[PDB]
């Protein structure tokens, strides 16, 4: 069975709107959510229908752009380095739970090559 996904409302979670919130939503997350080699990581890994008994032994924190998008969508975060490392982590995950040079570790790279580059322009706090 799959786990739970990553929580994305919390009411009690302190939480802002932000400019570089704002620009990870509008820049970061759209860049990447429109780019030919998303589509594997727009929700939760589905060990079940992929056929990935052993992922979440290996994999302890999952995320996906499909979580980040609603935590954007929904002001989960308080500030602009939780969703940067949300993005972290799932390019992280993809690389320690797959074999180099796979199909879906060329795709996380070509992703982080463009996150790194907008992560390198991220605004300064207003
Ligand atoms: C973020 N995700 C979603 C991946 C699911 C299974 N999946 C795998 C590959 C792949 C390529 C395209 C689409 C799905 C693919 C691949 O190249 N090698 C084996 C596992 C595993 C992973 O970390």
């Amino acid at each position: 069975s799959n786990p739970p996904p990553p929580e994305t409302s919390n009411p009690n979670k302190p939480k802002r709107q932000t400019n570089q919130l704002q620009y990870l939503l509008r820049v970061v997350l759209k860049t990447l959510w429109k780019h030919q080699f998303a589509w594997p990581f727009q929700q939760p890994v589905d060990a079940v229908k992929l056929n990935l008994p052993d992922y979440y032994k290996i994999i302890k924190t999952p995320m996906d752009m499909g979580t980040i998008k609603k935590r954007l969508e929904n002001n989960y975060y308080w500030n602009a380095q939780e969703c940067i490392q949300d993005f972290n982590t799932m390019f992280t995950n993809c690389y320690i739970y797959n074999k180099p040079g796979d199909d879906i570790v060329l795709m996380a790279e070509a992703l982080e090559k463009l996150f790194l580059q907008k992560i390198n322009e991220l605004p300064t706090e207003e």
